[PDB]
C-alpha cells in the first residue's frame, strides 16, 4: 500500500536526453517515458514507453524552436499521453526549456498529470545566456506555464554550469551534473517511499512538503566521519546549479539516514544546519532510516517549499 508509482518523463531535446542518460546511470521502480515531435531523437531514446507527438503538424521532424508548435502538439495528443500516465502516483517532468517541444508541451504534460491526480513535479533548465535574448524571452514564458501547471519547479540555470566547469570539461560531462539534481531528486523520494524508517515517512509526507507549493528545492548530502551530520546536511542544500537556493525556505522534509551509530546530538546539528540556512522559522517533517549496512556514513535528503 505504500509503493507509489514514480515516472520521470522527458519532453523535447533536453529531456528526452536526461531521461537516456538517466537509464544508463541505472534506476528501477521508475517508469521512464520519452515524449517528443522529433521522431529519430525518439527513435534513439532508450525509454520503455515513446510518445511521438505532433506527427500532423511537424510532420516528424522537432518543433524548430517554436513553442506554438510544442504546445500544439501536446494538446492534440492529450489521450495518448494521459495512457502513458495512467497508474502514476508521482510524476517528474524534465525539459529544457527555450525551444519549441519543451518550453511549449512540458506545461500541457505537467496540467494532465495533475489533474489525474499525480504529485507532479517540474524539473527544467534556462538556456546559456550566449543562446540569446529570444531564447531566454521563450524560456521565461514556458517557465511560467509550467509553474502554473505543476505542484512543485525546480529550475535549473544552464550559465550555472559555467560556474562548476573548468575550461578543458566535457560538456556531456557538465549535462551530466545538471542531471543529478532530477536523478538524485528522484531517487532519495524513491528511498523514503520504500525504506521503512525509525521515524517514518512516508509518501502522504511528501504530498504534503510537494503540493501546490511552487517553487522547491531537492537535495542529497553523504559524509562520513567528524562532523558528518553538519557536512551531509550543508552538501544537500547548497547546489550551485539552482535558482531556488535554500534561502527563504519555510517547509522542509528532511530524513537523515545512518548505522546504529547516528546520535541525537548529530541530528539536531543537522536540523539546525537547515533552518540556519533558510534564515526562517522552518517548519520541518523529520525523518530517520538506520541502515546497519552503513558504518560511518550518513545521509541527508532534503526537500524545500514554502518560498
Ligand atoms: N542542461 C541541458 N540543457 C539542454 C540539453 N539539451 C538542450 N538543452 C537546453 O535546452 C534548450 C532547448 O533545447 P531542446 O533540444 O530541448 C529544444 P526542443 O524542446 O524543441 O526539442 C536549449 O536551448 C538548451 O538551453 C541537455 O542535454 N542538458
Ligand atoms: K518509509
Amino acid at each position: 500500500s505504500h509503493m507509489a508509482t514514480l515516472k520521470v518523463i522527458g519532453v523535447g531535446g533536453g529531456g528526452n536526453n536526461a531521461v537516456n542518460r538517466m537509464i544508463d546511470h541505472g534506476m528501477n521502480n521508475v517508469e521512464f517515458i520519452a515524449i517528443n515531435t522529433d521522431g529519430q531523437a525518439l527513435n534513439l531514446s532508450k525509454a520503455e514507453s515513446k510518445i511521438q507527438i505532433g506527427e500532423k503538424l511537424t510532420r516528424g521532424l522537432g518543433a524548430g524552436a517554436n513553442p506554438e508548435i510544442g504546445k500544439k502538439a501536446a494538446e492534440e495528443s492529450r489521450e495518448q499521453i494521459e495512457d502513458a500516465i495512467q497508474g502514476a502516483d508521482m510524476v517528474f517532468v524534465t525539459s529544457g526549456m527555450g525551444g519549441g517541444t519543451g518550453t511549449g508541451a512540458a506545461p500541457v504534460v505537467a496540467k494532465i498529470a495533475k489533474e489525474m491526480g499525480a504529485l507532479t513535479v517540474g524539473v527544467v533548465t534556462r538556456p546559456f545566456s550566449f543562446e540569446g535574448r529570444k531564447r531566454q524571452t521563450q524560456a521565461a514564458a514556458g517557465v511560467e506555464a509550467m509553474k502554473a501547471a505543476v505542484d512543485t519547479l525546480i529550475v535549473i540555470p544552464n550559465d550555472r554550469l559555467l560556474d562548476i566547469v573548468d575550461k578543458s570539461t566535457p560538456m556531456m560531462e557538465a549535462f551530466k551534473e545538471a542531471d543529478n539534481v532530477l536523478r538524485q531528486g528522484v531517487q532519495g523520494i524513491s528511498d523514503l517511499i520504500a525504506v521503512s524508517g525509525e521515524v517514518n515517512l512516508d509518501f502522504a509526507d511528501v504530498k504534503t512538503i510537494m503540493s501546490n507549493q511552487g517553487s522547491a528545492l531537492m537535495g542529497i548530502g553523504v559524509s562520513s566521519g567528524e562532523n558528518r551530520a553538519v557536512e551531509a546536511a550543508k552538501k544537500a542544500i547548497s547546489s550551485p546549479l539552482l535558482e531556488t537556493s535554500i534561502v527563504g525556505a519555510q517547509g522542509v522534509l528532511m530524513n537523515i539516514t545512518g548505522g546504529e551509530s547516528l546520535s541525537l546530538f548529530e541530528a539536531q546539528e543537522a536540523a539546525d544546519i537547515v533552518q540556519d540556512a533558510a534564515d526562517e522559522d522552518v517548519n520541518m517533517i523529520f525523518g530517520t532510516v538506520i541502515n546497519p549496512e552503513l558504518q560511518d556514513e550518513i545521509v541527508v535528503t532534503v526537500i524545500a517549499t514554502g518560498f
